[PDB]
């Protein structure tokens, strides 16, 4: 037989995820960015993306938010505003927000051509 251990009293999805019943074992989907052994646990992405040491990490449902100061920004909220305004590059040209200047690089994840 098979029981819904996800409907019994063992809900890994916690408070954000899908809980299904499987043969022998139970299945649970992940919500956004969840962890777990089978994808039924919620991890703290604010542990690997605390925005550095200048932003309050706030682990949320399959998502997190770091509150920085109303002066800097970025992934680490350490980049003093952008300065690639003087370099569009166009096409795929992607300027990088560096704490000094801008780096006009060529992406790919988006572009569907080749990008030399």
């Amino acid at each position: 037989q098979d029981v819904d251990e996800c409907s019994l009293g063992a809900n890994p999805c916690e408070h954000a995820g899908k809980c299904i019943n499987t043969l022998g074992s139970f299945e649970c989907q992940c919500l956004q960015g969840y962890t777990g052994p089978r994808c039924e646990i919620d991890v703290n992405e604010c542990v690997s993306n605390p925005c550095q040491n200048d932003a309050t990490c706030l682990d949320q449902i399959g998502e997190f938010q770091c509150i920085c100061m109303p002066g800097y920004e970025g992934v680490h909220c350490e980049v003093n505003t952008d300065e690639c305004a003087s370099s569009p590059c166009l096409h795929n040209g992607r300027c990088l927000d560096k704490i000094n200047e801008f780096q006009c690089e060529c992406p790919t994840g988006f572009t569907g051509h080749l990008c030399q």
